[PDB]
């Protein structure tokens, strides 16, 4: 990134190092980038890359025959370098995502292929979905949203460095209703305690998903007052991560809700699939259910769509009535101040301070316009 | 109680009253005692007195025939003044408790009329009480000792002013492990706070037994602290009740434990046995496990047992080999006084200071010459 190209006569690069880490540093300015690899090389005989690229072209319906699955292996990038092929294939009939009918040896999707498929999800990961989703319809919370959101909480990756000793005081003051919840899923306090006295994380033990447990209940608490609304620096003060890490959760939790969704819904599971079906467009905007309404219209997120629902704006079909003036007094109150804000300056009236994408500079006034005609164009293609 | 026999000249006795209240006082000078009732009277053709007198003489083995019945009716108070009976023979038969063999019509008990006679437990309590059993033995929590003694915790009458208000107050400071067994029990949080926030005592409908879960468990978390040995003023400020009112309760859990104890011993219950026939002991005297073989010594209760056993005598055996002068020592430490005592006075060497029952005074060091000697002769019977 060092050099503009039409600006810059050169570009330079300056590497700061010591006497001790000299050496290292001249590494890097002769190095070079290391070979690509297959990723779906081989103790392992199975891998996940394979089983899921044996699972599309099954499911999809491209290849049949064991003679199609060689020929695939063909094309793949870890043939073209110069058995394991026919052990994906067993593991897809042996957790029933494949079936084999002896026309010798012709293999076709089964209902768990069907939907593995359409969900985006990796066949290993759907194993464990499938038998946690079984385990929640067998004893459901349903007083709180907490148990639904554990349910489209994602835990493949770590998204915050999470303090223990904070969690451990969130939960005892964690009320009764939520700490069945916990129970109900795994969250043992005992582990809890030795998190906190000691710093042993373990997880060397393959069983230890019992760490991803915990892991993924302190996620679902953060998600569960992100969609009640709760502000970000509280939830920052909270819980101890930025908001940079909330918002990266946030995006991945709203499409993750989705392939649970439709996961469900290809296995026939309509009451599971009712209750998740809400909370795809909560996660992404971090809202309640009144705002999921006017979050709608481009330019209104969570804290402009409160701010109007308070004011008496519940709905487009109310928002496309609206005085355009009165929007923009109302979006003006959003505003966070340092000081107990909420002089007369009349030459910020061409000030363009609202950030678009893909953007122009909109000032509040040009704003409030676009929401109230985007309002009407949207409530007339209601009808 | 106004006059001594052999003292007195005359007894005085005087009602004060005001001028209001005078008509009523002057009802009681002339007033004298009502008849006698029979209390076995009669829109009830069925009656507790009755119920369990008719059991008795079965399951006794007096009592077989029908004949036998009515002939026993004649013998009763209420027949003495001058069809029920036969109501109360058919609701034995028709709860279990009886059984019926047309020797046209003899009736003989069952296992569940035996137990209730060998527990002198009333046949109105029993049908409540053996549910609520074979409702714990489905799911039970043994983590603590809560669980049981709510088994064994009386609830037949009042034994003191609950405050709920400080009720709530324990409520959200009890642990998780206590608050599982609550939730076992029927304890909903909801009616906890339907009583702080109004005074509705309700129990109008019989259904209301709720009000009587929650005292049950207010006062089994009362006799959990007493087998703990936690000090009796520390339970007097943190529940709100007197040292009286707390003696009087323990002593009827203590009685209350055994029946329990006996009617699962009848009933082939040999697990809930086993763990029930522990805290008959425990409540009596209000210890630990550790000291009931010290408490078998006449003069140790709770406070003397506990000093003697932090002071490296554990056991009756431990405690024959002890030094008198000793165990006099010890025995001082456990006096409590306002100021933080644990001048010379010799004059005190005779003062009797310790209370027994039939006593004479005994002095702290006749009193350890007394519980060596008694520990000797307890330790010699014990082989
Ligand atoms: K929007
Ligand atoms: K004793």
């Amino acid at each position: 990134r060092a050099g503009r190209k039409g600006v810059d006569t050169v570009g330079e690069s300056i590497l700061i190092c010591k006497n001790s880490e000299k050496s290292k540093g001249i590494a890097l300015l002769q190095g070079s980038l290391k070979p690509v690899r297959s990723c779906l090389q081989r103790g392992e005989e199975v891998t996940g890359s394979m089983i899921r690229a044996i699972l599309e072209i099954i499911v999809g319906g491209v290849a049949s025959t064991s003679q199609d699955m060689h020929t695939y292996a063909a094309c793949t990038f870890l043939a073209a370098s110069m058995g394991a092929i026919e052990a994906c294939v067993m593991w897809l009939l042996e957790n029933e995502f494949i079936q084999s009918t002896e026309e010798g040896k012709v293999y076709h999707p089964t209902h768990l292929g069907s939907a593995t498929l359409s969900s985006s999800l990796s066949p290993a990961d759907t194993l464990d979905i499938f038998a946690d989703l079984q385990r929640a319809m067998k004893g459901f919370v349903l007083e709180n949203d907490l148990h639904i959101l554990y349910l489209v909480t994602p835990m493949f990756e770590d998204w915050t460095t999470i303090d223990w000793y904070r969690f451990f005081c969130l939960w005892e003051k964690l009320p009764t209703s939520m700490k069945r919840v916990a129970e109900l899923v795994g969250v043992e306090e005992g582990f809890l305690a030795r998190c906190v006295k000691g710093k042993v994380v373990a997880r060397t033990e393959r069983q230890h998903r019992q760490m991803a447990i915990h892991k993924r209940f302190f996620t679902s608490l953060v998600l569960l007052d992100l969609i009640s609304e709760v502000p970000l620096r509280e939830i920052n003060q909270k819980y101890g991560c930025n908001r940079g890490q909330i918002q990266s959760l946030q995006q991945s939790a709203a499409v993750y809700a989705g392939m649970i969704t439709v996961f469900s819904n290809r296995l026939g599971w309509h009451n599971m699939e009712l209750l998740l079906s809400q909370f795809q467009k909560r996660l992404t905007f971090g809202i309640q259910r009144e705002l999921c309404d006017l979050v709608r219209v481009s330019l209104l997120n969570a804290q402009r769509a409160r701010v109007l629902y308070a004011s008496g704006f519940h709905t487009v079909a109310d928002l496309a009535r609206a005085n355009i003036v009165e929007v923009e007094v109302i979006l003006k109150n959003a505003v966070p101040f340092k000081s107990a804000r909420k002089e007369a300056v009349e030459e910020r009236r061409n000030m363009r301070t609202i950030w678009v994408t893909g953007r122009k500079g909109l000032t509040e006034r040009e704003a409030a316009a676009l929401i109230v005609e985007e309002a009407r164009m949207i409530l007339q293609q209601d009808l």
